[PDB]
């Protein structure tokens, strides 16, 4: 008695003893249809290809076994909207020809089983990843002797890579605890294997077409894994993918590695990275170097890598905080001042670099802060002026800034594009400008505040200067120097000079003088205005 099933099954095999045993095309045609009819068939056919191939593993049948596993790829193929049924069947049928050494050594057996396998990966339901445990136990024992055996008795870490493309493609495995290594493994390996070959990407460079989106245009497999592993949206995925990356990154640093991986995440939201690698700092592992991961992240924060959407103002929260916490090391200190502005290389919005600069100010006006806070934001601040190239301050801020670092200033001040300031605003500058150690400093300060609002300065400097000082002082006479510097008046640089050299002060009726005709001082009106108005 031979049930149909079986007979099809059977019929479906070639005759003899050799190992080149392909299925035949009719019959195996027929027993898809046969198993794609009713869902009943699969049942039957399956356990039977259980039994039959447990018989041909006894018998140590190569040819069989070939053909069995091509019919189970097959099977997978055509009856993926069936697949939970016998998939831990195939998967049981691919541990035990792992499982034996008659079988591990013959490369077109391992070929078949890995095929099988990706046929399997790319077509799984979550249903099995979650509900069932014996499931999960069989895709381990797949995935352990899969390596075990390649690694050991194939020697072809090609069909490793294609493992690792399975278990990429395979749903929901970043997303389960039980199967959750295997992804780290496999990026790992893959990264391993992609610094074998392309040992460039083993350097040590740490500080000073290359991208993956060109890289795919097929090959390396390796980089075929790289793409399945990062180029991705599935956030868990690229989670662990990334993880993997820079732990494998701590033993092997390279900037170019970083970038080349980076090319290849979506740049959607590559910002992710950057967000790791600041965790990478909050870490408590300490086989960790915290000033590697400072130094990748200044090295992809330069380049033209676009890191899109990035909460840079809670990126440079995080680590000037980072910073103060740890502020004793000169490389925890001079590495952060380093990569903050770094970080600002790239302008996100027109408010940010004010803002960065703003957050520092708040931390330094309370007094809850410690000295050494103090001076690494100080330091901190000197590197951003001394890279920031172009104007974008609020003179306010300015001024507050101004009062914490004197020496720097001036840099400062040519930060600040505010055309039009109003006119306490003026007086603060002034009064501020007092208070400075030097009278260089305080004249070129004069000079370029001259040559930014020449009417203005001149105005609110001439009422200002009159009501306020009382005694001689620089910031005073390099006033009245400017202003008559402005006005082209050598009797007004010459008053000027006696005032200075006797030290003796203007009053109200000398500086009459100079705003007494319209065609010899184009602001004669207003100045005499403000001259007689006031008391």
């Amino acid at each position: 008695f031979t049930p149909k099933h079986q007979k099809l099954v059977n019929q479906c095999y070639p005759t003899g003893r050799t190992t080149d045993k392909k299925p035949k095309s009719s019959e195996t045609s027929y027993l898809l249809y046969y198993v794609n009819s009713r869902r009943s068939k699969l049942e039957k056919v399956s356990t039977y290809l259980i039994k039959r191939s447990t018989s041909d593993l006894n018998h140590r049948r190569i040819g069989n076994i070939a053909v069995t596993l091509d019919l189970m790829n097959k099977i997978v193929l055509h009856c993926k909207e069936n697949l939970n049924v016998f998939v831990k069947d195939f998967l049981y049928i691919m541990n035990k020809v792992l499982s034996n050494n008659n079988f591990n050594n013959d490369v077109s057996v391992v070929e078949l089983i890995e095929l099988a396998f990706s046929s399997i990966c790319q077509n799984l339901d979550d249903v099995l990843c979650n509900g069932d445990m014996e499931f999960v136990q069989l895709y381990q024992n797949f995935v352990d002797l899969f390596f075990k055996i390649v690694t050991e008795r194939i020697h072809n870490d090609d069909m490793l890579l294609k493992c690792c493309i399975d278990i990429s493609n395979t749903n929901s495995v970043s997303s389960n605890p039980q199967l959750n290594h295997f992804v780290s493994k496999s990026v790992a390996y893959t990264i391993s294997k992609f610094q074998e070959r392309n040992p460039k990407f083993k350097t040590l460079s740490l500080e000073a077409t290359i991208g993956l989106d060109k890289a795919a245009e097929d090959h390396d497999l390796s980089v075929k894994a790289l793409q399945s592993y990062f180029n991705t949206t599935e956030t868990d995925k690229l989670n662990l993918s990334i993880r993997t990356l820079l732990r494998c990154l701590q033993s092997t640093p390279n900037k170019e590695l970083l970038e080349f991986v980076c090319n290849g995440i979506p740049v959607q939201l590559r910002y992710i990275v950057i967000l790791l690698l600041v965790r990478q700092l909050s870490d408590k592992d300490k086989n960790v170097n915290p000033i590697v991961s400072l130094k990748l992240m200044s090295s992809l924060l330069v380049s033209d890598v676009s890191i899109v959407g990035l909460s840079v103002l809670d990126i440079m929260r995080k680590l000037l905080n980072f910073q103060l916490k740890n502020a004793t090391n000169k490389e925890v200190v001079a590495q952060s001042c380093i990569t903050m502005t770094d970080l600002n290389h790239k302008t996100y919005y027109a408010e940010q670099t004010s803002d960065m600069l703003y957050e520092l100010l708040l931390k330094l006006k309370s007094d809850t802060v410690k000295d050494v806070e103090k001076n690494a934001v100080v330091e901190d601040i000197d590197f951003l002026v001394e890279h920031i190239t172009q104007p974008s301050i609020s003179l306010e801020l300015f001024i507050d800034l101004a009062h914490y670092m004197k020496n720097h200033i001036i840099c400062l001040f040519n930060i600040v594009e505010t055309e039009v300031p109003s006119s306490i605003l003026f007086s603060k500058l002034y009064s501020l400008l007092r208070e400075l150690d030097s009278h260089g400093v305080q004249k070129e300060m004069m000079e370029e505040i001259f040559d930014k609002y020449g009417k203005m300065a001149l105005l609110s400097g001439l009422n200002y200067f009159l009501e306020n000082v009382s005694e001689p002082e620089y910031t005073y006479y390099s006033y009245h120097l400017q202003a008559a510097n402005f006005l082209k008046l050598n009797d007004y640089k010459s008053q000027t000079e006696y005032k200075m050299q006797t030290r003796t002060l203007f009053t109200k009726e000398d500086l009459l003088s100079y705003y007494s005709d319209t065609g010899s001082n184009k602001y004669s009106k207003k100045g005499a205005q403000i001259l007689l108005s006031r008391d």
